[PDB]
């Protein structure tokens, strides 16, 4: 197999997941789009992953394990390309760099999706790079994934890695402005503050919490190099100005309840101290004032109730259920089912709040 840059090309274009996840079609995936099983059983998926890696992964792998799986998928894709009468001639005629761009296309839309580009594939086989580049840019493929497609088209146009190398340069230069002088592999307190100033935002603002959600950031006041790089590439941003222009779109998303729920639940995980399962009361109230502002009539009376009668950490389930509480609760609390399944804390809040109307 050893006799046969591509891993980094697809790490950028598709993304690398180190934890077992469900893909669009609902299948159990890991690494760079590696399918584990067609089975709806996570036990089966973990069994497949464990067998393939050779350890009890519990659904979590290293980047090197993800690479082992990725090289197997490249080999399978190449074999499939070679058994395809519409793809084999083009593939055989292409240099190593342009073959990687073709394998990239197969990874995205499959063999049938790629074979549909008959005129463009012909131009590539004929080494009419300029004509192929203009023709591939007319497709829906160019509008569905503009950033990825432009990179792939550039690879076919030049036969160089310049699209990927130049994106990494621009992001590394941008990163250097924010990295911690005491720790090059992370963005510190000062760096996060600088990042927020460049965006003309306060670090305690909702816009910055929305950005953290979009970057899938782990914890408040922490920002790793990997979070910065992966976040900027996935969002299709190579500058602060480009990130700034994405903010209205992120805002509109939150008008849809499913997205808002995902953001609201993410806030708890982001806000809490690593190593702690719960969220300290003072911090829970400060984040509730940000995310439930204009969504919960009883927000202040709730904060007052907790500061005076709870005075302890907020568990994740209670945090999640407060959103459902705020949505259904009548202004007079008459529809509250006290004989229901709400946390004891919410039952106690209703009991405390009801005499005060
Ligand atoms: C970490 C900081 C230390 C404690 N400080 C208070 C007194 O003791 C010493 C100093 C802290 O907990 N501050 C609370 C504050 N949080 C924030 O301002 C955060 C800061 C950010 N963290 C990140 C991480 C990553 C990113 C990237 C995705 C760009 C950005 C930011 S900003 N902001 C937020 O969490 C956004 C709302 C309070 C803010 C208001 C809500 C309560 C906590």
């Amino acid at each position: 197999l050893y006799f046969q840059n591509i891993f980094e090309m697809l790490r950028i274009d598709e993304g690398l997941r180190l934890k077992i996840y469900k893909d669009t079609e609902g299948y159990y995936t890991i690494g760079i789009g590696h399918l584990l099983t067609k089975s709806p059983s996570l036990n089966a998926a973990k069994s497949e992953l464990d067998k393939a890696i050779g350890r009890n992964t519990n659904g979590v792998i290293t980047k090197d394990e993800a690479e082992k799986l990725f090289n197997q998928d490249v080999d399978a894709a190449v074999r499939g390309i070679l058994r395809n009468a519409k793809l084999k001639p083009v593939y055989d005629s292409l240099d190593a760099v342009r073959r990687a761009a073709l394998i990239n296309m197969v990874f995205q839309m499959g063999e049938t999706g790629v074979a549909g580009f008959t005129n463009s594939l012909r131009m590539l086989q004929q080494k009419r790079w300029a004509e192929a580049a203009v023709n591939l840019a007319k497709s829906r493929w160019y509008n569905q994934t503009p950033n990825r497609t432009k990179r792939v088209i550039t690879t076919f146009a030049t036969g160089t890695w310049d699209a990927y190398k130049n994106l990494r340069k621009k992001l590394e230069q941008l990163y250097n402005r924010y990295k911690d002088p005491q720790d090059e592999n992370k963005i510190g307190i000062d760096g996060i503050q600088q990042f927020c100033d460049d965006l003309a935002l306060d670090p305690a603002s909702i816009s910055v919490l929305i950005i953290a959600w979009k970057f899938r950031a782990a914890t408040q006041c922490e920002f790793s190099k990997q979070e910065f790089m992966d976040g900027m590439t996935e969002l299709g941003c190579d500058s602060i100005e480009k990130l700034k222009a994405q903010i209205p779109k992120m805002e509109q998303e939150l008008k849809e309840p499913g997205r808002f729920k995902d953001f609201y639940q993410f806030t708890f995980n982001f806000a809490k101290n690593p190593g702690q399962k719960g969220l300290d009361l003072e911090m829970a109230i400060a984040y509730w004032n940000l995310v439930l502002n204009g969504r919960f009539k009883f927000l202040d009376l709730w904060n007052k109730f907790l500061l005076e009668h709870h005075k302890r950490s907020i568990p994740k389930d209670t945090w999640n259920l407060l959103l459902d509480f705020s949505t259904m609760i009548a202004d007079d609390m008459s529809n509250y089912d006290e004989e229901g399944a709400w946390p004891v804390l919410i039952d106690d809040f209703v009991e405390f709040a009801r005499p005060q109307i």
